[PDB]
């Protein structure tokens, strides 16, 4: 029993919604149709903490089927579908992941990927948020040795990378898998578009439209939440740090506020910002009856939750609370302060994260095989890689590329076959 | 009589919209309260290359509130307001620049601008498209010696830049001015976004709601003008040769295909490739009677207008002509195939031309003080200058930034004052 999961007897429906994923991950199972006779990971040890989705189901078979063995966790403790994991630990393989974990269960899940039976030690690295780089670097510095690199899936994760290379503290190469433009461009800004109002609406059931909404941060996650909530008719306003940032919202039509003057004006906040206590509590105090707080950014602390246990909170159902203020004033907080999109409903959808986790599986052949050519830095994929990863993903979405001539090639200097845009291009 | 307009007294009409464009184009302005007193350009001497509109008449009056002396030319013969122009001339300034030159009356009039009264010659130059540039390296290296450097405005001159450099041909410091983020991301995108529709509207008047409008080429541009469209009710088909770009487009709702499978389909046609012969004779002649062909990307030769010569030719008003194909069909061309927006109407309104034209003043102060420590090669002005182009728009439209505190700056690594940014970004 080389694993931990909620309820085994879930593998058989994990199974099936991993069959209807896989038609709709088409990046994934090229991978395998290309990869899987020359296996290319083959002596690849890949610990992998990255949220425990039927999504990472059909990551983690794509990387067996090109011949690595994994030991995996999830890196929220909300973000995991256990029908999912009841799907991987079923094959046999070692997956740790429940939803609902408590902090000491989840430190524990990351943990048990780090050491096998036979004495497995991992080579490689798959993150997502920076929990697993950490453990390893501050605690298991022995580990460091053996391993090649790891490739890293989102922003705050990246973010906590370029952290310790400025102080000298990141002890293997790293790829930042975040900003390929098929994850970050897709990913982030369309994943977010279907999640954050799946996540809005199963736990809350609220009505969108005509409801005042206000996004905090408008990068690439909060472009998308700020489109999910226009289209349904919610009024949007943006808060932003950055002006280029804020001069893009407010060019959308978007009002760009302070949470410091809207606080009694919104219905819902969404917090989109990667930062910390962007939501304090006199916010809260001063917002209406039943507004509902939730948090996109990958960190418990972009709403200060401190803030409120000095209040009685009442359980509505799970993962949706009640914070009841002390002249009887109800707020409504999602998930604890947690990844709302993945905690409240079931994070992005397979098509998109098909993107994404073609790029880590790119990455991890990359470092598999040529981690000898990186400094302890942190790297991206190249443009062609980038670039085939969009082209494994059109023909399920029927798009049709144009095929430029020789002259038109020629033209705009680029080869036919690609790369288009110069590296500094932004899409 | 240092100028050549096509009628002085449309000077007071000019003038009075330039009045009005002026409150539109508050970085402009802010650069002149920053700036006129310290004259940061005083010996500049500036030939500049770039349509001669209301916008550009409030750059030119900045870069001499700022002490430069100009020379200006347009760089389309379609592009110059008159009355604009006009305004410039009867400030004593040397312009030369009408709506409707002749391919040799263009390049006389650039020619203007490298030679004035009193050995006057440029020790700068402001481009759009490359085409001064091009004169300068070509037809007069004397000169050369001289210029300390060249600002360039749109996304094909930078890209005639970069092949100058690829071989050894580009002999003085340029500054890529398109790549900064609040040009590229704003005047490409939300300028076209209303300028595509209003040259349309003016040339040919036609419904676009139930429309079948095709973009060629999904860039910056490109996604603008899907947007205009769509907003007024077209079902847009993209083409796109980059499969990145393929994929935003398709995750943005509209089918990508090719012209050759559906050129009997559309209504009206846009190419923004910057690329040639993207629209061929045969495309033309399977198009159905009455569809609606236009370029907005900087050359005439998107469109194979060639190919069109061997049919009789109907001039319908200014910049809208018939081509009639011997079986009777018909077809509209606009602006003989170059810039639409600008040629059939006024180009960007001067609020995004604002951020356009802040990073132009900027650039050409950065090489007039500080060329020296430049290569011949192509540079972009630093984030701080980008992000200061953005601040500098906010009030106008009412955006009100959030400030950072000390903590929040240092857990996302960040001055409290900027850049918010890593240089990867994309924004
Ligand atoms: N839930 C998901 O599925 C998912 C997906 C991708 C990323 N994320 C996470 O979401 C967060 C945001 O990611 P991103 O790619 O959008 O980052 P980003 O850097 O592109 O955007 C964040 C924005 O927040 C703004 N900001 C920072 N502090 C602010 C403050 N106090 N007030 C207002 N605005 C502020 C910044 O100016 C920036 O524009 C990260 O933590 C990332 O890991 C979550
Ligand atoms: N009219 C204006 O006011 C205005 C403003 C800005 C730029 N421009 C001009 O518009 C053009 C486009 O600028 P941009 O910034 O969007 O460039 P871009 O490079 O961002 O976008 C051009 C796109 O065209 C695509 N493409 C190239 N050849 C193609 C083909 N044969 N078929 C289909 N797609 C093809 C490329 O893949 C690319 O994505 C340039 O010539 C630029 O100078 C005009
Ligand atoms: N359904 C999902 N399965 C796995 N990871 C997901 C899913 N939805 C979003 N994510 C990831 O969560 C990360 C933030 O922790 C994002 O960068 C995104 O890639
Ligand atoms: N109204 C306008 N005035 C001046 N330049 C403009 C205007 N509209 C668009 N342009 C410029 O035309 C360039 C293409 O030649 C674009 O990069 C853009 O900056």
């Amino acid at each position: 029993q080389d694993y931990k999961v909620a309820e085994i007897s879930l593998a058989d429906w994990g199974r099936k919604e991993i069959a209807i994923a896989e038609t709709e991950m088409p990046g994934l199972m090229a991978l395998r149709e290309e990869f899987s006779a020359k296996k290319p990971l083959q002596g690849a040890r890949i610990a992998g903490c990255l949220h425990m989705t039927i999504q990472t189901a059909v990551l983690i078979e794509t990387l067996v089927a090109l011949g690595a063995e994994v030991r995996w966790s999830s890196c929220n403790i909300f973000s995991t579908q256990d029908h999912a994991a009841s799907a991987i630990a079923a094959k046999g393989i070692p997956v740790f992941a429940w939803k609902g974990e408590t902090e000491e269960e989840y430190w524990w899940c990351v943990e048990q990927t780090l050491s096998g039976p036979n004495g497995w030690t991992p080579n490689l690295l798959l993150d997502d948020g920076g929990d697993l780089t950490q453990v390893v670097h501050q605690k298991h510095p022995k580990l460091l040795t053996a391993i090649k690199g790891v490739s890293e899936e989102t922003t705050t994760g990246v973010a906590r990378l370029y952290e310790m290379a400025k102080h000298g503290q990141l002890k293997i190469p790293a790829i930042n898998v975040n900003n390929a433009v098929t994850k970050s461009k897709f990913d982030n800004l369309y994943g977010c578009r279907e999640s954050l109002l799946d996540g809005l609406k199963r736990a809350t059931d609220v009505m969108i439209a005509g409801k005042v909404a206000l996004i905090l941060g408008y990068g690439d996650v909060g472009k998308g939440c700020a489109q999910a909530l226009r289209g349904q008719g919610a009024t949007v306003l943006v808060a932003e740090a950055d002006p280029i940032c804020a001069l893009q919202a407010a060019m959308e039509g978007y009002r760009v506020v302070t949470l410091d003057d809207v606080a009694e004006q919104v219905d819902i906040v969404v917090t989109a910002a990667g930062n910390y206590h962007v939501v304090t509590h006199d916010h809260m105090k001063r917002m209406r009856n039943q507004a509902i707080l939730c948090n996109i950014g990958h960190f418990d602390s972009e709403i200060d939750i401190q803030s409120l246990k000095q209040y009685q909170w009442e359980n509505i159902k799970p993962q949706v609370d009640h914070v009841i203020f002390p002249d009887g004033k109800r707020i409504i907080i999602l998930a604890e302060g947690r990844l709302v999109n993945l905690g409240c409903a079931t994070g992005h959808p397979s098509f998109v994260m098909s993107a994404s986790f073609t790029n880590q599986v790119l990455a991890q052949i990359e470092l598999f095989q040529n981690s000898s050519q990186y400094q302890n830095q942190v790297y991206v994929l190249p443009k062609v890689l980038d670039e085939k990863v969009a082209r494994l993903h059109l023909g399920r979405i029927g798009a049709k590329l144009t095929q430029l001539s020789n002259e038109q090639a020629d033209y705009i200097g680029v080869d036919k076959n690609g790369p288009y845009k110069p590296d500094h291009y932004r899409y």
